[PDB]
DNA sequence: AAAAAAAAAA
DNA sequence: TTTTTTTTTTTTTTTTTTTTTTTTTTT
């Protein structure tokens, strides 16, 4: 008698809404596919694992930040070529001035399809990333260095002017815009930070980002990725040993890690970490230093058995299958 | 929390604001009461909002493109007389028209704070008749220029402060561990604005990841 | 521990 | 006793509204 006034009076004030501002501006959160979180791999195996949703979510925004030499840039690129075998286009915005494009074709990019801009100043930066944004027909954008984004007065005037959060300001202004226009087309904004120190502290970390606090609020995930120590030849240094954290995550639980290999010219070892992730599930079995599937003895030392693995694509896709089946807990298939 | 008035929560990155937010949905639509979500930073996971104990199905969901649009979706919510409970999340995503039709770097002197303050002169009458609850999310901004007080403030200028019976300063204090694995976060809550009884007191307890407010662990600190 | 500049409406 | 005719011209203001954002070691 009385919630029948109110179903007709909701109904009125939907349509009423409905006819201002468009067809799906207001919707039962239950029955808006818009809604529903989709993931690209980010080409590591424990990382779409450490990550819970099986990789980045297209749509948001992603933070990827560590000190000097950490694989940030190689990590971004890996995402990129993971993308680009799945026909979805990508650009990059190259603020540092420091992309080589041989490298990022050992790493299995397109450079004929990769869209690329050597931009000016952070405001020309942003300005592209939304006219991208608002297209419909980019997929994935990503922003090397935050830190090099320099606003227009600052490029203007002289070394040693003062331009109070002139930067802190353009990126909580940025934010506000992109974050719908995103949503909309269904795009993927990477953005990568480099660590500064703060001054006038003694407790909690000393370690800060750049480009003020509007991209720790708005960010779906936050990546802090760190060379843990050297991958050798005998005396040749061939590659890193890497480890990255999830410190904040909105589409799974955080606090989870990852750790692989970065080989230098080939870039994530992945053999390497199914090796890891098969001894974890017991899909292989591990006497000492020996390694062993299903009573075979397939290598001594990790780097043979990695090796082995390689020479034998179909036992590898095997022991693939299972560990994805096995550790994902949203698998898509 | 009390019906037909303003309330804001506001604290730092991850502290907990949707979690708390979306308990509150979910306990008064255990009553039988209707609510709507206004979600301007574009991102909320509506399996979550099942995990935590929402009705999916009868929640109303917006992702509006300027903060107009999200306002004027609230003051017809509110005259309807038919929706009980309406969350803002985050002020600082409501981008006013004329900076989303502007370019990057374009100065917008006080017109996100003008548009909260003519918001809150036209919604505190509508959802007072109503007897309807509006919560603001808010983000935290650094202030400069300042050696005294608290150089943290909030976003969206004034007004807000003047009008919410009630605001709320949300943080992470802690981890809660299983040995080795993060499970939860341990959380406190200062009431910073209370017209409805005395202000200035907190409550201590854990959000688990993928439940949400431990009630049972609330239950023992009380006993 | 010391710093700066930004408009449009009946 | 008989029988109407025809427009002319302006006058004078009233009143504000609202913040936004960090930056960096040094030995
Ligand atoms: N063209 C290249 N050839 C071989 N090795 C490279 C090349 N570029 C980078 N590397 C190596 O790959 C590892 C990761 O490098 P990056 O991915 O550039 O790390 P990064 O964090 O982006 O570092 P920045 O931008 O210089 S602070 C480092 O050990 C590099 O020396
Ligand atoms: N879908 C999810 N699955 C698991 N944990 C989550 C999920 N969403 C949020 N959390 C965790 O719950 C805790 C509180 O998260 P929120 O309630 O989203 O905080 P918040 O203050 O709204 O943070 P923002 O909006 O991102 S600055 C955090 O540790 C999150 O990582
Ligand atoms: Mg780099
Ligand atoms: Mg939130």
């Amino acid at each position: 008698a009385i919630d029948e006034n109110k179903q007709k009076a909701l109904a009125a004030a939907l349509g009423q809404i409905e006819k201002q501002f468009g067809k799906g501006s207001i919707m039962r959160l239950g029955e808006d596919r818009s809604m529903d979180v989709e993931t690209i791999s980010t080409g590591s195996l424990s990382l779409d694992i450490a990550l819970g949703a099986g990789g980045l979510p297209m749509g948001r925004i992603v933070e990827i930040y560590g000190p000097e030499s950490s694989g940030k840039t190689t990590l971004t690129l890996q995402v990129i070529a993971a993308a680009q075998r799945e026909g979805k286009t990508c650009a990059f915005i190259d603020a540092e001035h420091a992309l080589d494009p041989i490298y990022a074709r050992k790493l299995g990019v397109d450079i004929d399809n990769l869209l690329c801009s050597q931009p000016d100043t952070g405001e020309q930066a942003l300005e592209i990333c939304d006219a991208l944004a608002r297209s419909g027909a980019v997929d994935v954008i990503v922003v090397d260095s935050v830190a090099a984004l320099t606003p227009k007065a600052e490029i203007e005037g002289e070394i040693g002017d003062s331009h109070m959060g002139l930067a802190a300001r353009m990126m909580s202004q940025a934010m506000r815009k992109l974050a719908g226009n995103l949503k909309q087309s269904n795009t993927l904004l990477i953005f990568i930070n480099q660590i500064r120190m703060k001054i006038g502290v003694m407790f909690g970390n000393p370690e800060t980002t750049t480009g003020g606090n509007a991209l720790k609020f708005y960010a779906s995930v936050r990546l802090d990725i760190r060379r843990i120590g050297a991958v050798k030849e005998g005396e040749n240094v061939v590659g890193s040993e890497t480890r990255v954290k999830v410190v904040k995550n909105k589409i799974a639980a955080p606090f989870k890690q990852a750790e692989f290999q970065i080989l230098y010219g080939e870039g994530i070892n992945f053999y390497g970490e199914l090796v890891d992730l098969g001894v974890k599930e017991k899909l292989i079995e591990k006497a000492g230093a020996w390694y062993s599937y299903k009573g075979e003895k397939i290598g001594q030392g990790k780097a043979n058995a990695t090796a082995w693995l390689k020479d034998n694509p179909e036992t590898a896709k095997e022991i693939e299958k299972k560990v994805r089946e096995l550790l994902l807990s949203n698998p898509n298939s």
